[PDB]
């Protein structure tokens, strides 16, 4: 199939970062609230800022299992090489959009690059997407992984755990073509194109899903590996 039981992704929630997020959040809506569509419930929260890798679909308490003990496999063929037992410092910072339209924006997206300003982090999730897909246990992406973050989407409206392509309209078997919504980002791009959220230390890729939660509301780990 391809419903996305679990997903493979970095967890950005440090407390640096989400001040960061929240702070982006505030000024938001005090010099954009005006504009459509913009208001505090399309905002991410910011207990779950991450970075996806990989789209999932584990059947068996086996197969989880098999998941862990592939990643470990990532660790000893190439995560040790880019990481060098040290993890990635790197910077959430700057914003962007996917579509052409920036009065029409349905997804807004912090961007994330190492701070040493290098091409380590791309081709770490490229390398474990591939010993992934040996494994039939990933979803086929068309697009390449993007390094960003979601911070805004018109689906948490709706859906707050909403990852993507899997949420309230698409989950499972009833694929429903409900148009989704948009707002004006004409504004807050050009005040917060550059916007700083935070430095952090990558050192994990979780498993994770989209409604296994602890009591806070962040992602509960099903399983992951670590660079150091």
């Amino acid at each position: 199939g391809s419903h996305m039981t679990h997903f493979l992704a970095f967890f950005l929630n440090e407390v640096e970062v989400q001040e960061g997020f929240l702070r982006f959040q505030e000024e938001v809506l005090a010099k954009c609230s005006m504009d459509h569509g913009v208001d505090s419930s399309i905002f991410q929260n910011p207990k779950k800022l991450h970075l996806t890798i990989g789209m999932l679909v584990l059947l068996s308490e086996e197969e989880i299992q098999q998941t862990c003990e592939m990643l470990q496999q990532c660790k000893e063929e190439f995560i040790n090489d880019i990481s060098g037992g040290k993890p990635l410092e790197v910077e959430m910072a700057g914003i962007e959009y996917m579509n052409d339209d920036p009065g029409m924006v349905d997804v807004l997206y912090a961007k994330v690059h190492m701070k040493d300003g290098s091409n380590r982090l791309q081709e770490l999730v490229d390398r474990v997407l591939e010993r992934f897909q040996a494994s039939g246990l990933i979803v086929k992406e068309w697009n390449s992984v993007k390094l960003h973050a979601t911070v805004m989407n018109t689906l948490f409206r709706k859906d707050p755990n909403a990852e993507g392509r899997y949420n309230l309209y698409t989950a499972e078997g009833k694929y429903i073509f409900k148009e989704r919504e948009s707002f004006d980002g004409r504004n807050i791009l050009k005040l917060f194109e550059n916007f700083y959220f935070g430095s952090l230390k990558l050192n994990s890729i979780h498993i994770s899903q989209r409604f296994t939660v602890d009591s806070f509301g962040n992602y509960a780990s099903c399983g992951q590996i670590d660079f150091s």
